């Protein structure tokens, strides 16, 4: 029993931080195979044009206490790839992959190329994170952990006035419409994750918490009608089969819980609690409900 | 910006979790140098779980009945001794991997992060804290046994949990890694209740700190309080007694927010007779009470 927001363990992602340090710079770097990927913004930016004025000895890369001698350099989109002379011997099975909103994933948020924190978080529908960073945590990395394979997934990059992050895939695309720069850049309106909430309100059955449902069903489009009105992401009938497994386990059908989540919007939690919150969760997706409720090992 | 319950990178302790396997039981060890630290009810069967006499169950156990597996290695037990509700296990094999460590008891209030095992094989990490009734609320399912609290600080590894058992409401007890239980249980199946738990008051007066430190001021208020009136009142919502050891300790906090901790207090007592009002702290709805003050002042 028990319901955490649980991150992968960051063990085959500690063995790869690095310090890159650039000028006045210095931020994170990843550190796989022979290149170290970290932010384009440690070279109005041309980064072209600023990246061609940098040798590869004005690039100071450390791995622990040991300074990588850097071969080469190229950009990737946002990334900034750095060719090193030493393969990284700690390097994982790994993959580059792109994730969507309302996907997850952990964050080990780091300082100078050492680890600090580890915290699992969610992909907004705006493209932002609310993460936990401070000056100096720009490289660091998000990730999932597939049997033995690391898929990185995101690259922290900058903060947003309002304290949310942006930071691009490891190809250096951006999660959002956000270019990394300093200039006008605001969060677009954020929207809950309706499959996330409604794959932990399983959770919380599974958990024993069933105060919440109903005798009641409602229609994809009637619910949808009402998704948008407390703004919350449209349901669609991929996100009802993503929860087909949750559904036959618990014995609610998906559309029997989306009128408990229904009640839920129009009449609040009334003093209740749902896994110790006063708040409709949305950082865990249907796959991290299952993964927590039957234990699979990394 | 931003504030996230954040756990330690669990990459020292992943290198140290094995499985230990003893007839039909198998849980998860803590390898550290030539030893494999584990709960002594790995020896238990079916009908000992009640009242076991471990004394009388380990002397009739020898080195090979205790399997050992670090990976895909079976490590050799040449040695085991019992201390308190732990059993340690001398192997054959130093951990080439065994980081800087200490063994910590902590205090309830404290947080640590746990890396939930099972087979010997990491599945998860997250932050929890020692409740007041020194249980903890883990997210723990079977054969998570042996499965450690820990905290990093200045890259040494201090233990300071070891996983038991779970509770009937789903709350979790366990040992320091010298196998004394965190509060009044034992590694028995009879009958053991979590005693009623309590807010932890100090850890909550930090978040509200890390919240003005973020930007977030709607909660305060022109009033101070005493230490006595803030106690009087706290202990009405079940909310542990704030001591002045808890006020030098918050000390730092005051300091860089400007709001002296007596005025924080008066905060909390507004909070806890009116609710939020729809509005929400650091994204929470409810008051958080597992961020230490140590803790906001590492993340902020
Ligand atoms: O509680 C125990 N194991 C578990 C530990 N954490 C989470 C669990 C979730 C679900 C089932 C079992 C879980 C064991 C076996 C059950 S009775 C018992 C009594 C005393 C002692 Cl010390 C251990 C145990």
């Amino acid at each position: 029993s028990g319901f955490r927001k649980m991150a992968f363990p960051s063990g085959k992602v500690e063995g790869c931080m690095v310090q890159v340090t650039c000028g006045t710079t210095t931020l994170n770097g990843l550190w796989l195979d022979d290149v170290v990927y970290c932010p384009r913004h440690v070279i109005n930016p041309n980064y072209e044009d600023l990246l061609i004025r940098k040798s590869n000895h004005n690039f100071l890369v450390q791995a622990g206490n040991v300074q990588l001698r850097v071969i080469g350099h190229s950009m990737q989109n946002c990334v900034l790839k750095l060719k090193v002379d030493t393969a990284n011997p700690k390097t994982p099975k790994y993959k580059f992959v792109r994730i969507q909103p309302g996907q997850t994933f952990s964050v080990l948020a780091c300082y100078n190329g050492s680890p600090s924190g580890v915290y699992q978080c969610a992909m907004r529908p705006n493209f932002t994170i609310k993460g936990s960073f401070l000056n100096g945590s720009c490289g660091s990395v998000g990730f999932n952990i597939d049997y033995d394979c690391v898929s990185f997934c995101y690259m922290h990059h900058m903060e947003l006035p309002t304290g949310v992050h942006a930071g691009t895939d490891l190809e250096g695309n951006f999660y959002g419409p956000f270019v990394d720069r300093q200039t006008a850049q605001a969060a677009g309106t954020d929207t809950t994750i309706t499959v996330n909430v409604l794959a932990w309100l399983y959770a919380a059955v599974i958990n024993g918490d069933r105060w919440f449902l109903n005798r009641f069903t409602t229609t994809l489009n009637d619910f949808n009608l009402v998704a948008m009105k407390y703004n919350y992401e449209p349901l669609t009938q991929d996100h009802v089969d993503i929860l087909g497994p949750l559904s036959a386990q618990t014995g609610i059908a998906v559309l029997d819980m989306c009128a408990s989540l229904k009640e839920l919007l129009q009449n609040g939690m009334n003093g209740r609690t749902i896994l110790g919150s006063a708040l409709l969760e949305d950082e865990f997706t249907p796959f991290d409900v299952v993964r927590q409720c039957s234990g699979v090992t990394f």
